[PDB]
DNA sequence: TTTT
DNA sequence: TTTTTTT
DNA sequence: TTTTT
C-alpha cells in the first residue's frame, strides 16, 4: 500500500510490480478566510461587485499567464496558496459582511440587480438575506461552506441548483451539480456540523427566496404576448391551452 | 475601463472603486445574409446528406478545429463571436438554404424523395405532398430559435415549436435533453425582438402548416435500435421487468 | 457518390458542388496498445479500477506521460486517452478470467470495490466476475472489441432499467445515450444477435438479475440523508408564499 | 447566441 | 446517440 | 483543497 500520488500512477502502469493505494494533510478554508479576509477588506465594496459581475471575464484573462496582483500571484495547491476560486470566495464572504451596514447594502442590492447571473435566476432583491444569496450565486460552494454561519446558505443553494439546474440553464457536463452538493456535505462533516431546527429554519428562509425566483423571464413575456395566437394553435393540436 | 490584466491588478490592489463593462449581441438574420452564399456552393444532395448525418458529422467536426473554405468552426471556448461560425449556425444555414430551393419543381422533387428516408422524418409520420410540408421536414431537428429570425420563417418555426410542445411525449422527446417549453419560449423572444406581428395572413399561413402536423402520424423512439435489435433488447428489459412492449 | 464519413470528406461536402452521400476502430487500437498494458500486474490493474476516479483527477491535472504514451487533456486516432486506458485495462482483466487462478485473485480483490456491493453483485463463476470488471467502464469502446458485444449491451440495458435503484444520476450519465452508442458500434461492425449470442446474453442477464442493488451517494451525503431529503421537496413545483406579520 |  | 475528466 | 451556469 502506497500513498496515491502522481509519480506512483506512472509506475503503476509501467511496472509489473503489485501496487495499492492507501486512500483513507488537511486544508481549512475558514482558517484561510480568517487570514486573507483582512487583506480583501482593503478592497472597495464596489471593486468587489465588479469582480462578481466579470467573474468569468476576469477569469479568462488571469488564466492567460501567471497572474500577479500585489504580493500574491495565482499543480497541487498549498493550504496558504491563493486560488481563483479562493479569491472569488473571499470576496463573496467579505461582501456578505457588508450587508449588515445599510449604506453599503443599498449600493450592493442596486448594483447587484445588474449581474448576468442575477435576473437569470430572477431572484427577488428585497431584504439583506435576498442580497446575500445574490452574492452567493456562482461561488465555490465547497469552499464557502466551511466558513461559520455559511453552512446552511451553502448547502441550501447547492440543492436548489441541483434541483432546478435545467431551469437555471446549468449544463450538468460543464457543472456537476450533484458533486457540488456531495462536496458540501463532506466539508460539513469535517467540522462536525449538525443541522438543528434553528439552522434548518434559517435555511428555509433562504429556500423561500429561491422558490420565488423566476429563472426564465423573457421567454415568458413573449409567449404571453402572442398567447392569443399561440393558444389557437395549441387547440388544433392535442390538448387545449 | 476596458478589461485588461493591468486593470485587474488595480481592482484587487487599490481602495479605488473600479468598473469594466460582457457577451456578444447576435442576430442570426444578419449572419444568414452574409454566410448563405458560401453554403449555396454545396450540392443539394450534399445538403440533405448533411441533414441526414447531422449527429455523426458534428462529432467529427468537434474532434478538432474544423476548417472548410473561408469558414472555420474554431472548435470551442472563448465564448462565441457574433461573426463566428458555429455548428448549429452552419446547420441552420443549410436548412434555410434548402427551404428556398422548394420554390423550384425539380429541386422540390429530389429533396422530397431523398428526405423521405431520414430518421427524424417518419418519426413524425409527416406526409410529403406539397412544398409547405417539405419545408417542415427540412425544419425538423433544426434550431428553431436561430432560424426564426430569418424573414418569413417566423410562423413555420413557432408552429413547429408549439407542435413539438404539445406532442413531445408522442415524439419521444426527453424533457431533460430538450425543454420543449423553453424552446417555444426562445422562438417568441426572437419574434418579439424583430417586432413580428401575427396578422390574418400570417395566422392563416401558420394554419396551413398546422394542418399538415395534425395529419402527421407521430411516433416515439426512432432511435438506433435495429429492427433486428428491438426484439432482443426488450426481452432483457422484461428479464429485468422494465419493458412496456406488448 | 457514396463515400466514407471522414474529416476531408466533410470539407469536400461543404466546399464542392459535387453530390456526395455516406450511408453507414478501437478494436484495432486495442490490438496495438494492449500489449503495453499487459506488463502491468493484475493487482496493479485492480488498483486502477478501484481508484479510477481519484487517479483520473491526478491524470487530468496536467499532460500525463507514462512510457512512450502521453495523455494531453485534439485527439489522434492513435493518441491515448484516459477512457482508452481504462477500457484497455478492463479488457485485459477479462482475458485473465480465462485462467482459473487469476480468476480467484480478481474475484477476491474486486469483491471489495465500491461499485460492486453497490450492485450487490454475487461473485461465483467466471461470467459473474467479468460483469464485475465491466462496471463503470466505457461500454461503447469495449463493445468494439470482439466477443465483448453481448456483455456490453446487456449490462447497458440493465443500467438503463435499474439506474434509479443503482443511484445513477441521469445528468452525469445518460443511461439511454450509452445504450444507443453501443448498438451503433454493433451496427457499424454489422453485429448480428442470433439465438446463441442472445443465449449467451441471457446467461449474463441472469446474474445481474440475481444481484441485489443498493447504492448511496458518497460517504457524507448518506450521513446527512435524513435532513437533506427534506429540502428537495420544498423546491418541487412552484411556490412564492411570503410570511408577513400584520 | 453552445456537441439539444 | 463509435473517439471526452459519463456513478 | 482546480478556468465547475
Amino acid at each position: 500500500k502506497v500513498k496515491l500520488t502522481k509519480e506512483n500512477i506512472v509506475a503503476l502502469l509501467t511496472q509489473g510490480k503489485d501496487l495499492e493505494f492507501e486512500e483513507n494533510v488537511a486544508f481549512n478554508f475558514k482558517t484561510f478566510c480568517l487570514e486573507n479576509l483582512d487583506q480583501i477588506k482593503k478592497m472597495s465594496i464596489i471593486s468587489c461587485l465588479t469582480f462578481l459581475k466579470n467573474r468569468q471575464s476576469i477569469m479568462k484573462v488571469i488564466k492567460q499567464s501567471d497572474f500577479t496582483f500585489g504580493k500574491i500571484t495565482i499543480d497541487r495547491i498549498g493550504a496558504t496558496d491563493m486560488t481563483f476560486r479562493r479569491l472569488d470566495s473571499l470576496i463573496r464572504v467579505r461582501l456578505v459582511e457588508e450587508t449588515g451596514n445599510s449604506e453599503n447594502l443599498n449600493t450592493i442590492k442596486s448594483k447587484i440587480a445588474s449581474h448576468p447571473l442575477i435576473q437569470a435566476y430572477g431572484l427577488p432583491l428585497d431584504d439583506a438575506k435576498s442580497v446575500r444569496l445574490a452574492i452567493m450565486l456562482g461561488g465555490s460552494l465547497p469552499l464557502i461552506a466551511s466558513v461559520d454561519s455559511f453552512e446552511m446558505i451553502s448547502v441550501v443553494l447547492a440543492i436548489y441548483q441541483d434541483a432546478k439546474y435545467k431551469d437555471l440553464g446549468i449544463d450538468p457536463k460543464k457543472y456537476d451539480t450533484k458533486e457540488a452538493l456531495g462536496k458540501v456535505c463532506t466539508v460539513l462533516k469535517s467540522k462536525a456540523f449538525e443541522m438543528n431546527e434553528d439552522q434548518v429554519k434559517k435555511g428555509k428562509e433562504y429556500a423561500a427566496i429561491l422558490s420565488s425566483s423566476n429563472p426564465n423571464a423573457k421567454g415568458s413575456v413573449a409567449m404571453e404576448h402572442y398567447s392569443e395566437t399561440l393558444n389557437k394553435f395549441y387547440e388544433m393540436f392535442g390538448v387545449k391551452k
